[PDB]
C-alpha cells in the first residue's frame, strides 16, 4: 500500500531562491546537518534518475543511504527524491518518497507543500515511528536549505 502525508510549510524566502538552493542541496546539507557527512553521486548527472549515496551517522554508527532523484520541475518549484536503498530504508518500506512544492506567498515569501509517501509491499503497514522520522527529515532538509539562504543573502 501507499501511505502519504502532506503538510503545509511557510518561509520568508521567495520560491525561486529556495528552489535554486534546493538544487545545490548536495553541497549545502553536509555543512548544516551534523549527521549528514557527505553526499556522493553514484550514477547520473544530477537530474531525474540520478542515484546518490549519503554518508550519515546515527548514534555514533556510520550508515549509507541511497537516494534517487525523481523530478526537478522549475514550473512547480519542485524537488522530489526517493529513498531506494541502504539502512535508512526501513524493513517495512519498499520506497520512501519526499516531495517539495512551492508557490509564491502573499508577502514575498513562500508557501510550501511537503509530502512524504511511504510504499509498502501489499498489506504490510508502515512502522509508525517511520512516519515521524520521515516527516522530521523532510522538514529538516527544507529548514536547512532555508537557513542557508537566509544566512547567505547574496548567494541566491
Amino acid at each position: 500500500g501507499v501511505f502519504t502525508f502532506e503538510d503545509e510549510i511557510t518561509s520568508t524566502v521567495p520560491p525561486a531562491k529556495l528552489y535554486n538552493a534546493m538544487k545545490d542541496a548536495d553541497s549545502i546539507t553536509p555543512k548544516i546537518i551534523d549527521d549528514v557527512k557527505s553526499v556522493e553521486i553514484v550514477e547520473g548527472n544530477g537530474g531525474p534518475g540520478t542515484i546518490k549515496k549519503l554518508t550519515i551517522v546515527e548514534d555514533g554508527e556510520t550508515k549509507f543511504i541511497l537516494h534517487k532523484v525523481e523530478s526537478i520541475d522549475e514550473a512547480n518549484y519542485a524537488y522530489n527524491y526517493s529513498v531506494v536503498g541502504g539502512v535508512a530504508l526501513p524493513p517495512t518500506a519498499e520506497k520512501i518518497t519526499f516531495e517539495t512544492k512551492l508557490v509564491e506567498g502573499p508577502n514575498g515569501g513562500s508557501i510550501g507543500k511537503l509530502t512524504l509517501k511511504y510504499h509498502t509491499k501489499g498489506d504490510a503497514k508502515p512502522d509508525e515511528e517511520e512516519l515521524k522520522k520521515g516527516k522530521a527529515k523532510g522538514e529538516g532538509l527544507f529548514r536547512a536549505i532555508e537557513g542557508y539562504v537566509l544566512a547567505n543573502p547574496t548567494q541566491y
